[PDB]
């Protein structure tokens, strides 16, 4: 799994190859590789490890695989919730906010952005 | 790989093991094992094959892996959108509406309900 770390405190992005599987947190992978993601708590409530994750691999919008044509057919019958109509219509590849200490790294490739501030 | 077909037209649900792979459709396994899911069109815009799918396997809310604790941290910093909270906070295992001729079978197990009327 390839992870690209990015942050205003790093003049260069860091490309990291992380072995999928063996028990690892996105924050753990970062600190092995010298990416300073703020880490102030052991209980996972401080929020300082907040990262903005873009999924480079896999599904564009995770867990929603419908074609544009299947989604419009279900709208002529009223069969798509309104909340899933808005999600699928995003033009930009949507980012997900996570806490790195709570995020377990899998085979997928990721772009991981963080401000660098302990906040 | 295991799909449970259910419908008011059958007093018994039908348990089917269908081999996975990306070239097979949910409606194909249905007729092939004899459920009679209404199949009225070749181009997939009629909507008659509409099914209600509950995912028995895998992630509870597809594409949302946050623990309840991680969602509380992100919502407290305003980093969790209200429409992604709504998805994760559901009490009941949420159903997904799909067109059976547009749904491609994977290894994950499914319960698939359909009304039985050709619509
Ligand atoms: S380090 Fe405190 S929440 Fe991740
Ligand atoms: S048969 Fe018309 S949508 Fe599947």
């Amino acid at each position: 799994a390839t992870i690209y770390f990015s942050s205003p405190l790093m003049p260069h992005n860091k490309k990291v190859q992380a072995v999928a599987g063996k028990r690892s947190t996105l924050l753990g992978v970062a600190q092995e590789n010298g990416v300073k993601i703020p880490f102030e708590c052991q209980d996972g409530n401080c929020g300082s490890c907040l990262v903005k994750i873009t999924h480079l691999d896999g599904e564009r919008i995770k867990g929603m695989l419908l074609t544009d044509k299947e989604r419009n057919v279900l709208k002529s019958v009223g069969k798509l919730p309104k909340s899933e109509e808005e999600r699928a219509a995003v033009r930009d590849l949507p980012p997900t906010y996570r806490l790195a200490c709570q995020t377990i790294v899998t085979d997928e490739d990721l772009l991981v952005e963080f401000t660098g501030e302990p906040g």
